[PDB]
């Protein structure tokens, strides 16, 4: 099975397997059920910019998920993800419909990886940024129903031609170089993440949501994670 | 007065002030007595790196101290630096010898300042690394006996022709441009800092330390506050 | 007595003085007669962006100026920095107005430089980057009649209450740290430069333009330097 | 075929086939025949570095190699690389011994790319640095006799227990993600590698040398590319 650990921008609350009455921001730790979340004043239609950092130190997984001229969604967790994660992963970015659309756009996504190991400036570092989606984006693994070049951006699910979003739709996007996310003989470690969304909804509720990810090199979308699950869980366990 | 927050890497302990009785690490807000402190096994004569971290959502200010194969001490404590700097400030280090001595010799240091407001990727950004001082560093403000270019080092405190360090002295390093440190519109806001020195001491005990620390732009070393008062505060209250 | 290295982007032709008879872009090395021009198709009301590079390999200083969807204007001249500037140097923005007028809005300006000197990784570098303007933007030297604040952006030349540009002003903004341009014992030295503008001319022609210089750090504006003379030259020799 | 542009560090001259007399560092552009080389005086046993620069605006690729206190090799050529390599690429750095040999170790690398089109401050770049090399490196393919793990230091060519080098190798190492080298709609597009090396060398002359590559994203060593093809080019033509 994959490790997963996720900041999931939920937009359909499931009070059955878990869910807040209401949209929010959690962080997933190998399950669909946040260890953490909190509430989430999502605005339909308009572009949303998301921020999470993770650094060795204090070994905290924080986020913040904000739209201009509006007040933040900030979700925090104590995790070291040495104990998590594998040394290399893949990170990426994971949207999902279900009998409720909306679309998932990403307008732009950057990523900064930091390593110190013990010695002078010996730091090893990753860093992409993307502002612009091409139509051949080699440096990306679209899964699922992913799809880049609609006017620069990426389409994460499912839209049709006339700009309507698709139900039951998934799709995944993962940066094609593995990232060493630790190391035991580093003193610092540390990540950026940095994305902006813009998720519209013509339909009676907005779903599933947005998440970004970080796993094993060989994640791919466990079948029938549509809905709920994000494309990144199997279940609702 | 001059308001200072400063991460102080203490060599000598001054117990009847608040000191432990052990070399330590520790965090000083506004006051010599640490608000919180590290045990930190400090090795006469080799090159170790202190790395200081800071961010506006976790609000926790943490430092991590090392030297090449061997372990390293942190000390993080929680503070809200809106409510203790001004928004602008100078960022610097500074150091000081009294009865007893140290070199207090820094190799390189850098700084990244980030400020992310209510707005599409609309970052302000101050960065800055030196890892060779000139005998002339113009956007360098060097205040007491802080030296450059013996070397391509920063010499904090007095070092005589031959080489040894010299007792009852203070000498700082700022940058020379202000540092926007906060905006109360601000989503997300960070710095970072890393510095490489060198503390040898010839003599019985090693003192009294090096201290990044974070000021009113104008702020002056205070009269009198070498040794224990590591040339920021004007009194051990 | 300054010495200038400027890139301008000449909105009005003073064929009496050497322009070109139309609005150009020029690398000016100590006189405002251009060492080289190159034609450029202004857009008045429009936000351009303007890209300067240089490096000691080459010894050559190229500068791109371009619109969104329009052909960008390109002009490089081979010159050596060492020979004509000072060891130590200050950056900023310039901008005139004459008998005609325009806005010289800045909506955002970055700057990096890098010295690598005889030694493993030892590089010493510099990078500012600003997206909003504050009020109380302590880190630039205004001088002028350029003023921050303005819905967040910089404007080097005085606008009415009402937004219309005023003629016969001048105005710079010069980053408060001196910059190392360069060093003797630099094996490779570098800058990069990056602005974005808005040049909006109500009246008859645009005049005067935008210029982006280096000069000496304690450079100031020309008596009488306002029109064909950039804020940058005393005369027209 | 793979189509080839690279910097070599030619250690080793091979009159026969074009090389100069004299070690040397060239410009290769789809042959072993550089299109422009430059009298490199190496030195046996010593860590050295090398920078290579390029911008779609002077479209000339530059290279400059040193050792500290030293006097430098530059070397320089006008040529469009979006006329000779495809959109995507991958980079990476390659080395060769023959009859006679030499370590091609590799202590440090990092790469930074940039591409601007057609839009506000919409940049795509990729930057990662290499100072430290695991034993499980998978951001990197290694290709040939390329190891990683010893010290910490990449050797790109086969070396014994005792630390000798051994003749008739060849190897690789190239980053795993593609790299977008260039777009027709990009405004300026640049690139930037460093790396340090040391080349040791018991025997009476050192071979054959390092070079720095781009190339199709599938390339890979051709057959019997020992010795003075640098395991770049399948001829001598
Ligand atoms: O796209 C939203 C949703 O679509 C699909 O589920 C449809 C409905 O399925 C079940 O009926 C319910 O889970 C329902 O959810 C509502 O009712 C629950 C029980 O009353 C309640 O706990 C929930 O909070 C909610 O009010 C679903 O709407 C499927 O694709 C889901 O995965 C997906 O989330
Ligand atoms: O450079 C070290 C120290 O030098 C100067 O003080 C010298 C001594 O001054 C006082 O005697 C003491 O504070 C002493 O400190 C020791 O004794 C204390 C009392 O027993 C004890 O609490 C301390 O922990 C320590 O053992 C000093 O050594 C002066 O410049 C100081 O500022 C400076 O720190
Ligand atoms: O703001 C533009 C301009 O305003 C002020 O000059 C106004 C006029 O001053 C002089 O008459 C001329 O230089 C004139 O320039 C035009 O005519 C010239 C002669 O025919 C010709 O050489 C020029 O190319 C141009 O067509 C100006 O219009 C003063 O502030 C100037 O510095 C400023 O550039
Ligand atoms: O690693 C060096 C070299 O080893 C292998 O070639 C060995 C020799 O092969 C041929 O004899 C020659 O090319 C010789 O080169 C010398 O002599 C040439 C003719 O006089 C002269 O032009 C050359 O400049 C050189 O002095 C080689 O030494 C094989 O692996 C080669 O690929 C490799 O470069
Ligand atoms: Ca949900
Ligand atoms: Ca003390
Ligand atoms: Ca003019
Ligand atoms: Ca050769
Ligand atoms: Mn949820
Ligand atoms: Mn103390
Ligand atoms: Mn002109
Ligand atoms: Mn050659």
């Amino acid at each position: 099975a994959d490790t997963i650990v996720a900041v999931e921008l939920d937009t359909y609350p499931n009070t059955d397997i878990g869910d807040p009455s209401y949209p929010h921001i959690g962080i997933d730790i190998k399950s669909v059920r946040s260890k953490k979340t909190a509430k989430w004043n999502m605005q339909n239609g308009k572009v949303g910019t998301a921020h999470i950092i993770y650094n060795s130190v204090d070994k905290r997984l924080s986020a913040v998920v904000s739209y201009p001229n509006a007040d933040s969604a900030t979700v925090s967790y104590d995790v070291d993800l040495d104990n998590v994660l594998p040394e290399w992963v893949r990170v990426g970015l994971s949207a999902s419909t279900g009998l409720y659309k909306e679309t998932n756009t990403i307008l732009s996504w950057s990523f900064t990886s930091k390593l110190k190991s013990n010695s002078t400036h010996e730091t090893n570092a990753l860093h992409f940024m993307f502002n612009q989606f091409s139509k051949d984006q080699k440096d990306l693994i679209l899964q699922g129903d992913a799809t880049t070049g609609t006017d620069g951006n990426l389409e994460l699910t499912r839209v049709s031609s006339n700009g309507s979003p698709q139900g039951s739709s998934v799709g995944r996007a993962l940066f094609y170089a593995p990232v060493h996310i630790w190391e035991s003989s580093a003193v610092v470690a540390s990540f950026e993440a940095t994305f902006t969304f813009l998720i519209k909804s013509p339909d009676s509720h907005p779903a599933d949501g947005i998440a970004f990810f970080i796993s094993n090199i060989d994640s791919s979308i466990p079948s029938g994670s549509t809905g709920r699950l994000l494309g990144l869980f199997p279940d609702a366990n």
